């Protein structure tokens, strides 16, 4: 029942900001401003079946994606709101499982839940529970990480391996037999993301998700008014995505990601950020991947050095991987 | 594809702070701390089963219940996110006219939608669609609105007729034979929530949407360790709210409303406020009803001056009212 629920979220993610809330949560704003001059804020909502995967889960999910649409601008993602969509009889023992690791997430991240709302519908009018949240933190004022700035010779930086969260769900789901090898890169990336910050070479960084780098690059490009060119060898991809890509001929460039960085820095500063990625756990995969070029559009390097043109694909791979 | 909605979206909602974004919006930070030292920040989740009602629909919903959040604060909304569920195969025609009222709705209110996500489901997985918005703007620095700062001999009020919005949605859902008579009251209180701004009496508000003012009474007397005692004859009720009231049995004070305000004043405003709110159009209606008191407890007086614990339903009257 609904007195149930909320019950539950108060507990799990009680903290000074929601208890004692009427309407809204208050905010100190001096507290902001001295950390920084604009303030970061996104939205994502989160559909992923299953609602359990090796690596995580929706509610881990619903915090590292938006702690990391905050943290790619610089800031420290602080304050969190989440609102449950929740289907008439889902397990109260499943529920619980998805708050108890958004709250421990949450806590790890030295984030706060400040405000929230549950909804219940009825059997069938939601696939079992759905969960959006935003966030916030202040971008200090003197980082200015945006793709408008990219220019020809910029060098493209990837975090990690690509593909590892699409492939995982994408086996799940279409039973793929690669059980026991596959696991979602599900994190917060602000502990990163933070080794950055003092390096004045970085000039663009996002996260890979929905459309993963593909995506990416493609704004990149369109954003900068410049092409990127990307080498298909350079691709750090696992042996079991691999195995995924072999399977259904799809592109590990199309999978999502869930705690990867798409990274463009000053050529003279490659090496310096590779170092500062490769210091930190979450970062230990770091590659060169391409380059900014003149040259308009976007295009993969193949075989012989060949350019061709990296199309963008219709769909992703299946729906409701995040 | 889904860039039609991503283009309905981009095109509709259009501003600076959504132009250009990459995975966050960025906001001027000395601008709020301008306008206040606290920022307000609120999230609701919107399921309403039908979309479109008398009165209003699921986006002109999303917005006003979110800046109405935000606003009882006695902050003016400045931002919004808004996150999008949608079922595949809603036709276009629905998606657009949602739109279309959310755009007009944060247009007219002065808000703009500075980002935002589209999630899209499969057939049977989301019953059409469901909306998140969660928004903020700065609390002056002079406004102390809170539930905590009651005390015995202050006096309530709402804002205008109870129950209406809840009432023309149990019509609709139920078929209760009264279509034409009911009409949402779905609103942004914005510009009557500044009628009191200036007003010194005003102690604590809050609007009255899930479990209605019975709710919002409840959490005054439970932030302030003071009773609350209601007059049952004073509640203004419109005559067809009644007729669903007699019709089902339930309580008026339970219904949820979508454009209502109750204000704890101190006894000595209560004149002064109750003439501000009727001088706005949207706060014609609006009446006494009740007193804060020492002993502890939520009570409604009924014949003969009889005064009875009030008691908090167990459930909503029925789902997806909002």
């Amino acid at each position: 029942m609904q007195q149930l629920i909320n019950s539950l979220f108060m507990e799990a993610f009680a903290n000074p900001w929601l208890a004692e809330q009427e309407d809204q949560a208050r905010l100190d704003l001096a507290q902001l401003v001295a950390e920084g001059d604009r303030l970061a804020f996104s939205t994502d909502s989160y559909v992923i079946d299953p609602l359990f995967f090796p690596g995580g889960n929706i509610g881990k999910l619903a915090i590292c994606g938006t702690a990391n649409d905050v943290a790619v601008s610089g800031a420290i993602p602080r304050y969190l709101s989440c609102g449950f969509i929740l289907e008439e009889g889902l397990p109260m023992e499943t529920l619980k499982a998805v708050v108890t690791s958004m709250a421990e997430t949450a806590r790890t991240a030295g984030i706060a839940i400040v405000t929230g709302d549950t909804k219940v519908v009825q059997r069938g009018a939601a696939d079992k529970l759905f969960i959006n949240t935003a966030g916030m933190g202040a971008i200090p004022t003197n980082i200015h990480w945006g793709a408008q700035t990219l220019t020809a010779g910029d060098i493209l930086l990837v975090s990690g391996t690509l593909g590892d969260h699409g492939a995982t769900i994408l086996n799940l789901r279409e039973q793929l037999g690669l059980d026991g090898e596959l696991v979602s890169d599900c994190a917060v990336l602000t502990p990163l993301i933070q080794t950055l910050r003092d390096i004045p070479g970085v000039k663009a960084l996002r996260d890979a998700t929905r459309g993963g780098v593909n995506a990416v690059v493609h704004e990149f490009a369109a954003a900068c008014g410049c092409g990127i060119e990307i080498s298909e060898s350079a691709l750090p991809v696992k042996p079991a995505v691999r195995g995924v890509c072999e399977l259904l001929g799809l592109d590990a460039l199309n999978f999502a990601n869930e705690g990867k960085l798409v990274i463009a820095v000053e050529r003279n500063a490659a090496e310096q950020v590779l170092a500062a990625l490769h210091s930190h756990p979450l970062g230990k995969d770091a590659a060169l991947i391409g380059e900014v070029v003149e040259r308009k559009g976007v295009r993969l390097a193949g075989l012989y050095g060949v350019k061709r043109t990296l199309d963008l694909p219709h769909a992703e791979p299946l729906p409701r991987i995040c």
